[PDB]
C-alpha cells in the first residue's frame, strides 16, 4: 500500500514525465553515450532513479525529491552545451517543475489528501 509521500512523489514524478515525452530523461546517461559524462558530473540523476527511491520509499521530504530534480536538471545544464537539446529541454523542465511543485500547490495538495 502507497504511504502518504509515496503518492505525492509519484504525482510530481508522473507530471514532470509528460514535460520529457521523449524520454531524454527517462534513464540515465552513460559514458559510452556522452564521452566524459562520469568525469564532469559527479552525482548523477534520472526520473528511473527518482522512481525507484519512490517505489522504495526511501525520500525523507518533499525537498529531498526537488533537491533530486533539480539535480538532474542541473547535470544536464553542466554537462551539455547551450546550443543542445538537452541543455535547452532540462531548463524548460527546471522551470516548470519548480512551478508545479510551489509551496502554495504543495500547501493546497496536502490539505486535500487527509
Ligand atoms: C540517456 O538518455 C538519452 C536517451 C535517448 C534515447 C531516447 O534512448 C537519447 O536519444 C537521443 C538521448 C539521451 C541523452 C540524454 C542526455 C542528457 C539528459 O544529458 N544526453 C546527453 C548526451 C547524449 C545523449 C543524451
Amino acid at each position: 500500500e502507497s504511504t502518504p509521500i509515496q503518492q505525492l512523489l509519484e504525482h510530481f514524478l508522473r507530471q514532470l514525465q509528460r514535460k520529457d515525452p521523449h524520454g531524454f530523461f527517462a534513464f540515465p546517461v552513460t559514458d559510452a553515450i556522452a564521452p566524459g559524462y562520469s568525469m564532469i558530473i559527479k552525482h548523477p540523476m534520472d526520473f528511473g532513479t527518482m522512481k525507484d527511491k519512490i517505489v522504495a520509499n526511501e525520500y525523507k521530504s518533499v525537498t529531498e525529491f526537488k533537491a533530486d530534480f533539480k539535480l538532474m536538471c542541473d547535470n544536464a545544464m553542466t554537462y551539455n552545451r547551450p546550443d543542445t537539446v538537452y541543455y535547452k529541454l532540462a531548463k524548460k523542465i527546471l522551470h516548470a517543475g519548480f512551478k508545479m511543485m510551489s509551496k502554495e500547490r504543495l500547501l493546497a495538495l496536502k490539505r486535500s489528501m487527509s
